[PDB]
């Protein structure tokens, strides 16, 4: 249904102003105390707590009110009898609920609805520009629409760069504001938390708080790759909420309601959120106390259940025992939780608190700040801050586990030789083996389906958003292996990579290393024949994508930022490849279990009595350990052969 | 700001305390809620933020809080000795009893902290108007962030502030420091020919069926609507 | 014998305190040591112990070491006689102990302590061995000096230019570097087989 | 200051730390016991003594310490994209792998550090001498005392100063910053044609009836004596 799709357009307009523009057939109309849609008493009777939600505010994902009115709209939207009628009771309340909530809802609904894929909703930047693109550019884009329509001129195309938006020169993290920003890493994020959110019914996902380690480890994993890439120092975790947060975040973003969000001023306190009513209040204290009792049960080893009885926690379970990092994850972000009460609500209570520092207590009749929503969160350096704390509980719980033995790291075939080739992107290069690039490239999109930017009904005005992204050519790699018994084995390629050196140019060994592996490719093979066999693969087919600014639809990892963006001189990075013995793999899919019965991240996320990846990978015939070097072009032309008479003499024999 | 703390009586507050000790962090924060026509929101400042120096750009436009605080030295020692330095070398006596043709103490002292017309810029500084911009630059006071400035930076917003009154309380504490050093009127300053022999103050007629009894006057609150197009 | 309980003089009251200890199996070890010399040569058997990882699991280097490595036996031997022997210790006679709830008297290193509690996967312990030429080691005696002339502690308390603990011994032929397990049992029963039938089955080998 | 922390290492000493947190007070103080010829005795700087903005007289000619980490600020973001902004608003290439004709990239760090013949004065400063002055001047930087300056604020002085040695390994730290930034050596430019196959050091004869072995020098104190007249 493409008059589905219709219903994400033009959000903060009416649905009179919707249908109006787009021919859909209204329902019955009445005049709110302008023209609105009649609400169904019994359509209102399903609703739960869907309508408590003010228009004229965002959605506020991590907070447990606005929550549960996304989970109780998309359940009528889920269990309607057919898309007919799903597209009925959509344009019905199209004007009674808040618009992010009724979004978040729809694209909730393609996730749980299994005659609908998330593939066929909108660019999230379509439907809602004004989350990605700064004040100051919509404001100017309002303008020339103004005069463009008064031109008889039926187009107009605006565009910003990041010099824009904070001083590189004085803010070091600025540096790395374009990849924060990235609009389509922002929107995986939305996905991500729409297609896997905490308060999903418990058992209609599988392993949902492992994958929110996952996920988030990786999505820290190469902002720090990214980090090491602009000579900034690794994240450092936001743990020790005593002292003030240093670096401060100005998102320059109003929504379409004309609210500003709140900024967050450099040297700001996490502080006690009073609320409106203070009887719904949390305490630093108390977030402090639930991070104590969590500790405590990763520590010994068993987390408390509500119902007083001992879980274990254990990443070798017994089948039909459920992992102890999925449980840690339920507990701290937390979702499903095992006891509430004990473990708290750790992780998103974090994110509001961060989001409200600049008006902890209310006092000043404020808006959130963009550290409370999941479409903007990934924008402010306090969230990889934020993120590094809680991935640093995660590995803390990592390393409580034994060592894989050998048993579990023993497989049958043998990996003999790993290559990697980036395909043709410009005439008279080719790229050497092993050597990938990055650099920044236009991309444009039409954000009149989100925005309408008409003075009156019969103008005819398109408004064309033009920015910078990081990207990089398509590349493949080839993986030999052997088969040396006498029947076929099928496999499962295990790919992860990790900068070889840290910031102070010293060789990361396996304990360090742990922190930074970053899934490239884990993908179940064509079954081996005895003998040799050859096993190439396309960037485009990586397991952390899903399936024309807007690459790969649904949720997945941004095709633009599948490679970090690696340095000028050309910056050295492990590829490590593991053959196994047997739609995102960061976001799993909503209807069918994990496939792969291994922890996610396998093997790289315990500890090793190895000391260096090196001499781990030796000890292993089913892995190798490969290198490639990734460099960023600042002017990707410069790869051509220059004109002898234009080369300049190096002093040094290179230069 | 004298009119400012008997409206702050008046609500149950306390005096406005002037903004002295520059190291404390202000304690009141303000949010505007103000947009201008061309879409630039005002900048707030979160409770708790330090007057901090305004590392400008160009770097080399910048001023500092020990700047501030020295020009603000040299001046208690000009008031407290009853002379400033000019420029030129000279010193000038400050007196609200001043010689025909001379000029007055608290004007000179005002022009000098404003500053205005100072008598040496060098050494007085520029303390009031800089003062605004500290304030209303605290939030980027090293503008990192690409921000706008807040309502102390405009005449016509910087009352808004709650701050205001306490730089503005500061201020009238330096003219009230001067004003303690002249000697007190005379009885000839003060004699007159005139004898008062009574005052009485009658409020108007407002509401029927009412008339206010004498020396009793009234505040309340009224619609007022303009045309804004 | 410490507090008198009774009421008046003729009560006949005993009161019995109860409480939990940590403990450990006995055990002993064997080192077996070549005497290549034409005569008999007598020597004393230096054994220390220390974890192999720290906290973060990282392998400890030598100066890390230093900190860390813990007197399990020091004491001298019969004379051994040219060619191969074997010594056995048992860990009561350890060189920290002395000589019911209260095992052994005087001063003493707790025999009930004596093992670290180690940890419910098993967590693993260098076991350092040297032999060198010629009433608790921890207490000394009032009485008599310390036979040995090496600083206590010998020779694990200096530096030394060699970065691990492995390449420190490998220099010297009599040090040997042994490694051992140690399992904490929350239920010391679980060593025992299972019935079958009760045995749960492991999703990825072991569990 | 390589040499220098040899010289720590040989006394139990720790290698020195950086002075780099300019907010922490300067632990150690030092007392020179020098007085020049004109009878003006060196100024001294107690333990615990904070690097303070430097009000000069007069007090146009000041700097202040938020200033210098703005300087400092700039710096770093040059070293950390490759290229500093030159004055006249080109970009220059930082490197030391210079083609023909090209300065060297730790050659401009460098002038543009101490400062000497900066590319960019009003945007990199003079980080360096600046801070031997803050440093010299710390023991009364609003200058209310009528002093001397401290032996930090002379060349033939400073090497005297422990915190000449912290100062210096902050600046060395700048420098290493840069030299990081610059790719390893390749095969050809560290490759040769001479091939190295022994080195034996041997100290001279120096006392009778010794001779050193081989590769081993000592060190030890001896009198020195000189005509002050
Ligand atoms: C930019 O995007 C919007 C999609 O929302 C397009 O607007 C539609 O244009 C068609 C053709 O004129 C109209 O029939 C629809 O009514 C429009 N939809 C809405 C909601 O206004 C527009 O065509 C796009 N512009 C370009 C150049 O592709
Ligand atoms: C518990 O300890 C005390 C030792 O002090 C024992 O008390 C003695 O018991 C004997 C036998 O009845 C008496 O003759 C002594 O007079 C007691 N000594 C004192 C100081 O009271 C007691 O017997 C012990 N109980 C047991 C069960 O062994
Ligand atoms: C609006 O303008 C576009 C070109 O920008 C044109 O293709 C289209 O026909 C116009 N729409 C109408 C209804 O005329
Ligand atoms: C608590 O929940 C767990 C979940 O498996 C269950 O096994 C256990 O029986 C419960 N405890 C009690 C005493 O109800
Ligand atoms: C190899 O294949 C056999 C037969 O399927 C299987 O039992 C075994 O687990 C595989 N792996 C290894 C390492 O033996
Ligand atoms: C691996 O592949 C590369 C390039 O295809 C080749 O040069 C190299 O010799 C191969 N190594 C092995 C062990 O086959
Ligand atoms: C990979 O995806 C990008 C973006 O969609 C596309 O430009 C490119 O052609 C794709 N490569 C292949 C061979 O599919
Ligand atoms: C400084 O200016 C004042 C102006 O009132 C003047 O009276 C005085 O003579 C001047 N000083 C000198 C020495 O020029
Ligand atoms: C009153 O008036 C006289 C005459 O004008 C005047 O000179 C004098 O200043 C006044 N005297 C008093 C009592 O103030
Ligand atoms: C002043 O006027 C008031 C009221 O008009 C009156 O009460 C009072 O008697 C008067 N006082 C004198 C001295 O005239
Ligand atoms: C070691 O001492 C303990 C405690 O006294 C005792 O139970 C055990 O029997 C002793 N072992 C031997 C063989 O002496
Ligand atoms: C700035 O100075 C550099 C020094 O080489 C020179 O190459 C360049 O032309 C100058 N820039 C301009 C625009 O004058
Ligand atoms: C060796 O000598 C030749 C001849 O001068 C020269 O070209 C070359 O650079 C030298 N070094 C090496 C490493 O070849
Ligand atoms: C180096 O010199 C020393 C002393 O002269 C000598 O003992 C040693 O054998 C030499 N090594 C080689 C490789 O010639
Ligand atoms: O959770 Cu994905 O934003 Cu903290
Ligand atoms: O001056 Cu301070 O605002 Cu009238
Ligand atoms: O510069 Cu700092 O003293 Cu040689
Ligand atoms: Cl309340
Ligand atoms: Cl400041
Ligand atoms: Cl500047
Ligand atoms: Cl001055
Ligand atoms: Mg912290
Ligand atoms: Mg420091």
């Amino acid at each position: 249904d493409e008059e589905l799709r219709q219903l994400f357009y033009l959000p903060y307009e009416s649905t009179s102003t919707l249908a109006d523009r787009l021919g859909i057939q209204l329902p019955p109309l009445e005049l709110s105390p302008t023209a609105v849609t009649v609400l169904d008493p019994e359509l209102k009777a399903k609703l739960g707590s869907a309508l408590s939600i003010p228009e004229g505010i965002p959605f506020f994902a991590f907070n447990k009110q606005h929550s549960q009115a996304v989970k109780d709209l998309s359940k009528v939207f889920i269990e309607a009898k057919s898309l007919n009628v799903l597209k009925d009771v959509a344009i019905m309340v199209k004007d009674h609920v808040n618009s992010a909530v009724f979004l978040a809802a729809l694209y909730h609904t393609y996730y749980e609805r299994k005659d609908l894929s998330p593939g066929d909703t909108p660019p999230l930047p379509t439907v809602l520009p004004d989350r990605f693109v700064p004040t100051f550019i919509i404001n100017k884009a309002k303008k020339l629409a103004k005069s463009a329509i008064i031109n008889n001129q039926t187009e107009v195309v605006v565009e910003w760069h990041s010099d824009e938006t904070g001083l590189s020169s004085r803010s070091p993290e600025h540096r790395v504001s374009y990849w924060r920003e990235d609009m389509n890493l922002n929107s995986f994020h939305w996905h991500w938390h729409l297609s896997n959110p905490y308060y999903i019914e418990p058992g209609d996902r599988d392993r949902r708080g492992e994958l929110f380690y996952y996920m988030h480890h990786n999505l820290v994993a190469r902002y720090n790759m990214e980090r090491l890439s602009l000579n900034l120092k690794p994240v450092k975790a936001f743990e020790d909420w005593r002292i003030p947060v240093q670096d401060g975040y100005f998102p320059h973003l109003t929504t379409g309601n004309g609210q500003e969000w709140s900024s967050r001023q450099d040297s700001t306190f996490f502080q006690d959120i009073r609320e409106i009513p203070l009887v719904d209040s949390n305490y630093v204290s108390q977030l402090e106390m639930w991070r104590t009792h969590l500790y405590h049960g990763i520590d010994v080893g068993y987390l408390i259940h509500e119902n007083g009885s001992y879980v274990r926690l254990t990443d070798n379970p017994e089948v039909g025992e459920d992992y102890g990092i999925n449980l840690v994850g339920e507990a701290l972000e937390a979702g499903d939780s095992v006891n509430p009460d004990v473990y708290g609500n750790i992780h998103n209570l974090g994110h509001d608190f961060l989001g409200q520092s600049h008006d902890p207590a209310k006092k000043h009749s404020t808006t959130s700040g963009v550290m409370g929503a999941v479409e903007t969160a990934v924008r402010d350096p306090v969230f990889f801050r934020w993120h590094k704390f809680i991935d640093n509980v995660f590995h803390r719980y990592k390393l409580t586990q034994p060592p894989y033995t050998p048993r579990q790291l023993s497989g049958n075939i043998t990996v003999l030789n790993v290559t990697v080739q980036e395909e043709h992107w410009i005439d008279d290069y080719v790229s050497p083996e092993n050597l990938l690039h990055t650099f920044f490239t236009p991309k444009t999109f039409n954000s009149s389906s989100g925005i309408d930017f008409r003075l009156k009904r019969d103008d005819n005005i398109t408004v064309h958003i033009k920015s910078n992204f990081l990207e990089h050519p398509d590349f493949s790699y080839t993986i030999t292996v052997n088969n040396p018994t006498s029947d076929f084995k099928r496999m499962k390629l295990r790919i992860f990579l990790a900068p070889k050196f840290d910031e102070e140019g010293v060789k990361m060994n396996y304990a360090s290393l742990l922190r930074y592996w970053t899934e490239v490719d884990v993908f179940e093979t064509d079954p081996i024949a005895p003998g040799i066999a050859y096993i190439t693969r396309h960037s485009n087919e990586s397991s952390i994508l899903s399936t024309t600014a807007f690459a790969f639809s649904g949720c997945s990892w941004p095709r633009n930022l599948q490679v970090p963006r690696g340095t000028q001189d050309g910056m050295n990075f492990h590829f490590f490849v593991m053959a196994t013995d047997v739609s995102s793999s960061f976001c799993g899919r909503p209807d069918q279990p994990i496939p792969d019965p291994w922890p996610m991240g396998y093997p790289l996320e315990r500890r090793s009595s190895k000391a260096t990846i090196e001499d781990f990978v030796d000890e292993h015939p089913n892995m190798m350990l490969q290198e490639v070097t990734i460099t960023h072009l600042r002017d990707p032309s410069s790869v051509l052969r220059r004109p002898i008479s234009e080369r300049k003499e190096c002093l040094l024999f290179t230069c």
